[PDB]
């Protein structure tokens, strides 16, 4: 009956197998049935996109908002503007957001929406009329207490203002409908700093943890791969926290660090110049004296043109780290992984840590953290951006990153002792918080279900 | 590209293609192709989990579905189904659809339909009713009066409809039109048990009048109708109170026919009712005496061809029920007006003798064949008039009823005829294609609509 | 003081205080001044910025405006006009007006009416499109089948009603009449286009029937009226049915007048609709040699004089079209019932005259002048059954549409009649002024009301 | 066909005129489509308001809520009850709210609205009726996220009370709808001295720019007018400053001091005596030894009657500085002026010191600062009504304060900044804070819409 949805269906069945490859099911057989229960969306909607090109032809696009699950709170989820886009992919993309945002701590259930409208070659009108033509239908279903969309592959800022605006006329009412706001209507600080800082504020405590505080980030090599925000900011904390940043890339290649030790702010700065105003990476070497301190690869990725590693934040796409450079970087001295980007690393290199993981002894393991725990710092920021806007207030950057700092420090600690409790290592082997951290999302989100009797 | 594979679906937007294009509507108007997109892209799709709770006390999920189709017309208008192979595609298959065949009407009615993969097999009526109340809680927010009035379906019957009618008002707290199918004391309509079947009758009439150029009646005709349930039963009881002659009942493993120059009475028919309650069968009447003559019982038989001399023809059993060969014989018996009550009850075949013998013989000399989308609308019908009423604040009689259902049935035809000698123009002195002209003129009329409200430009 | 000037409004204001004061209202009902005071200030106003693009991808800004002047009888009903001099002054002028000439019909409706500074010259269909999907967006919120039911005027029509249906639905989520002037299939009434002439005709038959106690028909009558549009023609059309003699058209440069002794033909109105379309002429058709003969025309003159005996006038083309020597050689031509189609087609020298000849003749001798007021309410009748007929859930047949618009032309007549019977008591024989009648009856049954109700003691 | 609304037209292009005498439209010509389109209502609603009086006979006003900009933030105003009233002066005081609400820095709006309902004459129990009708219809169009309205002349604590309780009942809702509320239902302390200490805090800051530090109000003879709440409180905190308050006025007169260097506190606070329970300025004066102190002119304003002033702090009415009293000022060695009173000063006298300040380098200048940012103080403490009804909190006196201390500091800085940018001054000529906050609050707004896609 029920239709094939593989990439959804792909994800339930490895979340099932984790919990299954614990003692959760012994000390609470009866959670069973409440994955029964998550794993179908409360609601769905897909509705027509009619909207009008420059040349004044009606065009029409399928629009669908995911609202997975709201125990813990409103919706929260992004909306994906990809031609590639369909309920399959966005319940999957969905059905991760509800444990990744419940393992934050804040208020918020799990959504996803979007549209197979392909910005490639639409102009800035084209978008408006779009954005304008989706929101007339979405906004009665989603609100500041019922489902609060934000940005993802597709829409951003330019977007997130075009469908503000209409909501706004629409419902007439200035709320926190959605995150990843202007500065100047209801913005947070942090906010395009906060997934970068999240990841990097992660892996400080897995360090701490592994080496019983005898390492921070300070004198580690750390590989970053992208030169978005999230690129940016990630390498800007590690040099603060004394770590030397080797590696960035670009979708024509990547840049590595070979005659100096670290990229300096300025280079990184320098880079945010050559995403402004379309540039690339390439262009900052062969000038001020750039052409001898980096070594240019194009077409290539950098988790094995880096050397001898200690950290990998990968921060520029999906499925941008294979098990060949899970095995290059584990043989290139790598201890610490975890994504910048969302599911950069595909199954085929968390199942080499992970293995690597249980054969290797206290330090000596290379450990992954899944990007339900390290990547969460810019839901954690949109949460914290709702919590503004109902405040009526902009806090300080102060502010928004201790209170991330705080979020992310509980949460690697809830991956931690759950693992050490259902998923209980050897003798000196690191705790799954690959395990730890799904077992923790299932378990806080499946319990509040029961708690509010959506099963019994 | 990244489009799910929905198979009934595009089964159906096909169909319609094929026939838009072979008439001559993209021609006069080319740019109906553009309407053609954005109807087949539903206005808005409600999917939603349904837990309910069984007899021993268990958390029970199914998934609950609303297809929202087209709303250029009026309100959704649709059905629910409770069945377990229900999923999108199906209701999307069968929303489409609804959108044409409401339109036809001539009423002001939309097009959607939903449900759930709920097996009603089984369940106890407080498993049936839970579901009912868990499943309309999700469901009220999206539907009402001037928004989307559901019905019954496959696994949604009266006790059903009630089951919803009473969550709705309860959560709501109104009362109005937002289901039809509803009780005699709680605003449903007479004569909707016996609207499909008046329909059927009330189109054929129709079709007589114009192809006799009103110089004949239903007035002694040879009606050969098949079937033994809802639809043939009051089929015949309409063709005998139009003082017609109903020569033909039939059933799965068995038919039945007249001693001829004779026809059944009410009597007769209200009897084969009390058979198929208490699931007997049509040869349990020529078991009794008073019918052992006058009734001639033929097992493993469809009437087409053991009933002699024909008029009407009104396949009212399953689908598939006319064969080519079954056909020809209707034509050779001088059979001149066929209907389906089924659906799909005729075959292509079928449908192609009919239409043949139509091109080749001129005015009604020719054989007619009106499909199901037209001549069974008289169930979504009385939906559309038991809206009307609960609206007036009122139940109309009997008489009211069956009068708007005949006005609504002349509407269905004519839309079609008018359809067809525009895009489907026929050699001269030729009857117009209902089969065409009733597969094009939902489309035509919702099409241009959606133009004058903007929905397309 | 600090109150803006808006001149077309206390134009109006003061209008009705005239009418009132001359009358013998505010002396059996003084109190009812308190009421004239409390009406006099809208309900509801509300303006909002209208931001839509043009072809080349622009920025455009205009302002809307829904004046909601009263709802003692019923919704807020009025019209929609896009035209560059509109503002609040002129829209509380005609919402003010609408109040008054909708009372009049006895449906429930209120008074209102709303568009934009929007200039439709020279704008495509997408910009207009474009701008009726911008000013709706803002507009929805404040209207409804059950609160306001706009329709079209200047600058408003049945392209632009498509739009703004269209863009309700799409927000509201929701099928209801909360627009009049629909498409065939979407809800509209027949008879909307023929529905101010009919209304016309429907008026004076009334008149006939009062005046000759019972004892006239419009059978025979001969019947001048001036206009080749949308009134002229139906008009014309609705005395026909009636037996009678339609003597006279006009044109802008040209009148047609009867060969004597004779009528149009339904064929030769149908020939002067085509002539409108494509912009053409009446002389055009005594161009053709079939009515060449049959008819005379005269360039550059008006019926009035140039038709013979003449009983009833109809002026329908433009306002100020009869002059007080028009009306004279009407009276001494024996003419006995002239109402307007035209709003003020007769000039104040006029009224004058046929109430002069009104107040010196007794009975049916006299010749009664009716105002557009209410001779032409017709549009807004069927307005008025485009709404019943939408929450029926129901087409009523062109049959019972017309019925129902003759109805509601008695009530308007009657209600003008009993009021000057009341409060403007002729003189014994003479018949009342349906002028002042019609003037003074929106305001009594609407103030009536709204004490009844509690907006003023 | 539009019509004529003076006051309304007076405004717009003495604001377009500040934006042409910069280079904004050379940085940004696009603005100019901005400025026809926020000039144009959002919404406006006219209703009509029958009441009934004491002797029981029906009476009618004309209700308005002009809802102009809500790009910012929910609508952000005040209603006025005055018989002058009308759409043109409530467009005129809606369009100055729009951008003072946004120099703010909080997430506000701008409207207006009122009646041409006269409370004068009238008892407690009419305008407790009249309120009641009012909200009636109003009550639709407002709330908590959609508009917030205030007080202005008219009505008051009593008024906000009754609008309060009416609203509260049609809703079925306790929510922020409006501010100036009771401390018991809602109110914000630093209420009553919220635009006294906000001028205060403004001018300040004009100070130390303009002396680069050398002074502060410590040792300054300041000029007041007006003995409301206003006048006081901007007094008093010219005291705890180390500074002196020369004089205070009622509209019968002013009182000026002349034995002792200034008004004391306890002064100031028997003229708040004076101003409850009816009573006048003139009454201080002719008993404990007041006598001496102070000398009364009935009739008059301080303006001149002061000598040499340094700071000018009017308080008192719309149009109590005209272009006479700017140039005794001027001669009396004035330096800086701010308005405490809703556009005290007139053009006429805003022409003069921007004429004197083109003319007159450094701290020789007078400088003037406009109302859209010394006199946001109210409208800033309104917007900490709302984040504490939101919060559902009352904060303390030091909080509320504190957040406008912050807030005022950030108002000067983005005037001066932005006139530093735009309307660039010559060698050592003090930028226009006339011009440097006409801009500031036209471009976040501006901007803002054009995020929203409200222009294009
Ligand atoms: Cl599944
Ligand atoms: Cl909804
Ligand atoms: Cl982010
Ligand atoms: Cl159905
Ligand atoms: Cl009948
Ligand atoms: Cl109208
Ligand atoms: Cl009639
Ligand atoms: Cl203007
Ligand atoms: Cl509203
Ligand atoms: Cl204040």
């Amino acid at each position: 009956n029920l239709p094939v949805e593989p990439e959804f269906e792909q994800a339930y069945k490895e979340l099932a197998s984790t919990l299954e490859n614990s003692t959760l099911f012994q000390k609470n057989p009866e959670y069973r049935k409440a994955l029964a229960v998550v794993s179908v969306p409360e609601r769905v909607i897909q509705f027509r996109v009619v909207w009008e090109n420059d040349k004044g032809e009606v065009q029409v696009n399928r629009g669908f908002r995911v609202q997975f699950n709201s125990a813990l709170g409103p919706y929260k989820g992004g909306l994906r503007f990809h031609p590639s886009v369909n309920l399959s992919i966005l319940k999957f993309l969905g059905f991760e957001q509800i444990f990744k945002n419940a393992l934050t701590g804040l208020n918020m259930g799990g959504g996803k929406g979007g549209s197979d409208f392909d910005p490639k070659g639409k102009s800035d009108s084209e978008i408006r009329r779009f954005c304008v033509a989706f929101m007339t239908e979405l906004c009665r279903h989603i609100g500041a207490d019922t489902d609060v969309p934000a940005g993802d592959i597709g829409v951003t800022g330019r977007e997130i203002g075009y469908l503000f605006g209409q909501y706004r006329k629409l419902r007439n009412s200035w709320e926190g409908v959605l995150t990843g706001k202007g500065g100047s209507w209801g913005g947070s600080l942090i906010r395009p700093e906060a997934t970068g800082y999240g990841v990097v504020y992660y892996v400080e405590h897995m360090i701490a943890h592994a080496t019983n505080g005898a390492e921070s980030f300070a004198g580690k090599r750390v590989a970053i791969s992208g030169s978005g925000n999230v690129a940016q900011y990630a390498a800007l904390k590690v040099i603060e926290l004394g770590g030397r940043v080797v590696s960035l890339s670009d979708s024509q290649g990547s840049l590595i660090v070979k005659d100096k030790d670290s990229f300096t702010p300025a280079e990184i700065d320098a880079i945010a110049a050559l995403k402004v105003d379309r540039k690339q990476i390439a262009e900052l070497v062969t000038d001020a004296a750039f052409a001898d301190k980096f070594t240019y690869l194009p077409g290539q990725r950098p988790w094995v043109h880096v050397g001898a590693v200690d950290v990998a934040l990968p921060s520029a796409t999906q499925n941008e780290v294979s098990g060949e450079e899970a095995q290059a970087l584990i043989a290139a001295g790598c201890k610490f992984i975890a994504e910048g980007s969302n599911m950069g690393c595909t199954q085929a290199a968390i199942d080499a840590f992970e293995a690597h993981r249980e054969a290797n002894k206290g330090a000596a393991a290379i450990w992954y953290a899944p990007g339900k725990a390290a990547n969460a710092g810019g839901v954690a920021v949109s949460g914290l951006e709702m919590a503004q806007n109902s405040a009526r207030l902009s806090w300080t950057a102060e502010e928004v990153d201790a209170r991330l700092k705080d979020i992310m420090k509980s949460c690697f600690q809830n991956g931690l002792d759950t693992a050490k409790e259902y998923a209980t290592p050897a003798d000196g082997i690191l705790p799954s918080l690959v395990t730890g951290s799904n077992i923790a999302g299932f378990t806080k989100v499946a319990a509040a279900m029961k708690d509010q009797g959506d099963w019994w």
